[PDB]
């Protein structure tokens, strides 16, 4: 399952092309300037096979809970309401939003101990690095 080294208490400290991600999903201008300037934390816990992902900000809060492999309606930050699912893949937590013909992928692995967060939408790829807290 999910590597326990995910468990815990995240923060940003680095996003790269988040401007042009949010741009993507068609978050408009006054909504992505707030979202370019949080610094979210990220809580990761689990309860049996239930993963939970707690995201902090002063201007969004967002929790997921899901089991892997099973699809699951979610509530996103900038308020779409998707159909999606988290799985694994060689380590790397990897969720998949849809919605009204659109998908995007955040694929969430560990890399030297941080948490990088990859971020896709139609060619925009955005990357934003975690430190655990
Ligand atoms: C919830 C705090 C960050 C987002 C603040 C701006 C709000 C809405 C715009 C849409 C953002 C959707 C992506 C959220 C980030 C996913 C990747 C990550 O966990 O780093």
């Amino acid at each position: 399952g999910m590597s326990n080294k995910f468990l815990g208490t995240w923060k940003l400290v680095s996003s790269e092309n988040f401007d042009d991600y949010m741009k993507a999903l068609g978050v408009g201008l006054a909504t992505r300037k707030l979202g370019n300037l949080a610094k979210p934390t990220v809580i990761i816990s689990k309860k049996g096979d239930i993963i939970t992902i707690r995201t902090e900000s002063t201007f969004k809060n967002t929790e997921i809970s899901f089991k892997l492999g099973q699809e699951f309606e979610e509530t996103t930050a900038d308020n779409r309401k998707t159909k999606s699912i988290v799985t694994l893949q060689r380590g790397s937590l990897n969720q998949v939003q849809r919605w009204d013909g659109k998908e995007t992928t955040i694929k969430r692995k560990l890399v030297n101990g941080k948490m990088v967060a990859e971020c896709k939408m139609k060619g925009v790829v955005c990357t934003r690095i975690y430190e655990k807290v």
